[PDB]
Formats: C-alpha cells, sequence, structure tokens
C-alpha cells in the first residue's frame, strides 16, 4: 500500500517495526496529524466504503479527516502492513447516557492489536474524536491504565467490555465492545447507518476534533472545547465564517475538496445541534 | 515627579509631549501593562491612600495592578506631570442593573482630561476593568465615538452623563457621572467603601483583567473571560494554583510585597464567588 503517504501524513519517516514502541508512536502521531470530523455525513455524503483504497484516498491524499469508521479503518490497515495481527471490532456509544436508555446501535469501530511475539493484545482506538485513546491500552478488563493524558479502564460483564476514561476526576464510561471480529461489510453497515440516519449525531450537526501532546481539542458547531492540565477551555465562534476557518487552520482541513456544496450555509444550520 | 519608572512600565520612553497623539498612545500603553486587580481588598488589605506617593509605589515599583481608583488615579498624575490639566470625576456603576435597580453607590473614579491647544475635555478611563475606555473620547454628549476597540457614547439628562460601550454589537451603560471636580480626600472615602464593605464586589471576590490590541480579558474567580474577533473564550481554572499561575505569568502581577499572607488559600475561598 502507500505507508509512506501514511507515515508522511503523521510525521513520521522510514519503515517502522511491529513493535509495541512503534504501536505508541504511531497512535500519538495519528492523533495530532489526521483529525476527527463528519463533514462528509454534514453535507449527505455518506461514508459507504471502509476499503484501503478509499480511507487512505480520502484521509491521507486528499488530506481530509474522517470519524471512527475511517480513523481505525485506515489505522487497521497501516498496522497489518507493518506486520502486526488486528481484528476489527465494532460497539455501542454509551456516553453520557442514562442508566436506564435504550440499547445504543452499534456505531463503533476499535482495533484490537497483537505485535508477532503474543503479549496479549491492546485496544487501540484512534477514532473516538475529542476523548479518543492516545495510547494503546492492553485489551485486559480491570486496572487502571495510564495513557499520554487521562487514565482509562476497561471493565467486562462476560464478552461485553465497557472503556471509562477518567475526565476531569470523574470516571465517565465510553462505548461498550464485544471481541468478536468483524468483516468489513458490518462495518460499512454501520457506517451506512451513522453516515445517513436523519437522527444520528453525526448527521445533525458538525464533529471535528484533535489531540495534541497538551490538549483535547473537541468542536461541535459554534463551540470548541480545550482541554488541558488544569483548565477547559470554551470557544464559541459568532458565525459559520470563524467555524470554517478553525477547520481550515486549526485542524488542518482542506476544505477546497468540498468545493460547490455551500459548506459555509449547511454550518450555519448546525451552529447549536 | 519621577516619571521614567511609570514611561518604563508601560513600555514607553523619553518624555512624550501633552498632545493628542500621546495621550491616545499612554492609554494603549497602560490598558496593556497595567492590570486592573483586586489583590489588596481580597486580602483584607484596604486601597485607602491615593497619594501619588502610594499609588507609584505599588502600580509601577512593585509591579502590582489596582482598580479604578488606584488607575486613573495613577494615570491623573502621570497626565498632570506630563503638562496635561486634569480633573477627576466620580461616578455610579450601572452595568447590567435593572432600570428600576436603586441608585448605585459612587464607587467609579474617572479623568476629565484638558489638552493644551485643544478645545473642550476628553474622558480618559484606564480602570473600568475588562470592558475599560481603550481610547481617550471626546468628553461630549450626544455622538457615537470611535475607539481602539468598540465604538462608545456618552450622553447626559441634566448634569448626569451615562458612558455606553457596544459591546459585541449592543449598547450597554457601564456608569453615570457628574463633570464636578473632586478632591482626592472624597476619592478616598470612595475607595474606603469599595475597598472594605463586605458586600462590595471588589471584597467578596477575585476580579483581574487586561486589555490588548487584540482582546478584552476579565477574570471572575475561576473564570476568564476574553472577547476578540468573532469569538468569546470562558476558561475554567482548575484551583487557586492555575488561577495564581494566570495571575504571575499571563497577567504579569508580581506577588512579592504579598509574602506571608497565604495568596493562594484566599483565592481558593473565591473561586466561585
Amino acid at each position: 500500500m502507500d505507508l509512506g503517504g501514511y507515515l508522511t501524513r503523521i510525521g513520521l519517516d522510514g519503515r517502522p517495526r511491529p513493535d509495541l514502541g512503534t504501536l505508541h508512536a504511531i497512535v500519538a502521531a495519528h492523533n495530532r496529524s489526521i483529525p476527527f470530523e463528519n463533514l462528509d455525513p454534514l453535507l449527505g455524503i455518506p461514508v459507504a466504503d471502509l476499503s484501503a483504497e478509499a480511507l487512505f484516498a480520502k484521509l491521507v491524499d486528499r488530506r481530509r479527516g474522517g470519524y471512527q469508521y475511517e480513523h481505525n479503518g485506515l489505522l487497521g490497515y497501516v498496522l497489518e502492513e507493518l506486520g502486526f495481527e488486528v481484528e476489527r471490532l465494532s460497539g455501542r456509544v454509551v456516553w453520557m447516557r442514562a442508566d436506564d436508555a435504550p440499547l445504543p446501535a452499534q456505531t463503533h469501530n476499535v482495533l484490537s492489536v497483537a505485535v508477532p511475539g503474543a503479549d496479549g493484545r491492546y485496544l487501540v482506538d484512534v477514532g473516538f474524536g475529542g476523548q479518543t485513546l492516545t495510547s494503546p491500552i492492553r485489551l485486559e478488563a480491570g486496572p487502571v491504565q495510564q495513557t499520554r493524558h487521562e487514565p482509562y479502564r476497561l471493565t467486562r460483564h462476560g464478552d461485553d467490555h465497557t472503556l471509562a476514561a477518567q475526565v476531569r476526576g470523574e470516571w465517565q464510561p465510553l462505548y461498550t465492545f464485544t471481541t468478536e471480529p468483524r468483516p468489513r461489510i458490518d462495518l460499512e453497515v454501520g457506517s451506512w447507518y451513522v453516515s445517513t440516519h436523519p437522527g444520528s449525531h453525526f448527521v445533525t450537526g458538525l464533529t471535528v476534533a484533535v489531540v495534541t501532546d497538551d490538549a483535547r481539542y473537541n468542536l461541535r458547531g459554534r463551540n470548541l472545547a480545550v482541554h488541558r492540565s488544569g483548565a477547559t477551555e470554551h470557544i464559541r465562534f459568532d458565525s459559520a465564517a470563524q467555524v470554517l476557518d478553525a477547520i481550515v487552520n486549526r485542524f488542518g482541513i482542506d476544505l477546497g475538496d468540498l468545493a460547490g456544496r455551500d459548506v459555509q450555509a449547511r454550518v450555519a444550520e448546525v451552529l447549536d445541534t
């Protein structure tokens, strides 16, 4: 594949080896280089094709970001090519959901990754957005595990795992998942739903995110949240133009890709959704 | 009156001539260089002495900021020494007060400045905090006047003037005042009230502010608001430690003269007040 293109995109060079050190370095570089964004579903463009060709073309060659299926799909292919053993998993997002809420749809995709020298498996997820994992963690229920940012924890009931993050001193469940490997088509059916259902969070508004060594950035509509050590920031943009400026210059997304779609007018509709 | 310390403090040099250009330059330099702060009243230290000796020693020599009486007190002495003619005025703060609110106390102090060779007088106020005037304006009721930032406007009913600012598109009355010149003692009585009454805004919590060319900054307790072109920001500090960090490193306040008074514990008490 075009790993050279991917490695350049994320600010690495040369062929890295399939070891744990490389896994950490790639996750960190991906985190800071390729943003989470849902401009395609926002603009009525489905995310239907999760092939390597499609994902490299968009997230690497066209300097766009993507959402969960695009991020982890891409990284899945990259890690495989490099020599890691990769299974694609699906999950249900429970973030900020009430204790008694209906069961969510399977709308997430994460990776279970092994190094050739079988020291168990690692959860890898660079596609959850602003609160995405910034390190690989051991796919092992029980222990609190440190990362490049906040502590995270896996717990399980049978094969139903829950990933939680310690967000500003408070533990928050993010999503649940099983370890049953999923074929690409089942991920594509999920992605069709998330990118086209008129009630989908990723159809009804705009989410853009990126994570640097120092901070998590998460834009929803006009509202940019920043979580840094010791402080939160909330930046409220006045209008769609400022949002578009942030998209291009803060988040590094080329909107030339979306010529003739009236991005600015659609962003205006979702400032507060 | 040595003015060299003051001029260095605000990032100017030499001896500027008492003209309109100098008045604009000094206001702008003061705005960015000496912050609004009420650390003394917060810590039970009254602001009682508005002599040149007291105000220069604190706001210049000790690299502290100050509140309304200290700012406009200091600038009044500076402007007189340079060859301007200065009257000190008092006023009542009406910002965000209901139409049927009781009459406020006289808690503000502003300057009416005559520039040699120029008609009329100029309102100068570098002590109102985050929304303080960033240009001198003509002390003339009626016309909308441009500043380095937003438009401001004086209006008059009898001898009571109202200063208003167009804040993010909305006209907001800030304070009322008369043009009766005030003796220092009457200002000191006001400052005694503002710095010692247990219900005073400047006794019950922490207020720090500064204004740069690009933004207005206003901190209350743990909450920093920023108004800039196209956006507002709200930064929430985790604890007093980060607030003190901001006081020293962002606002440039030397806390050395407060050694031995446990500034951090007092700030901790008022993060949410």
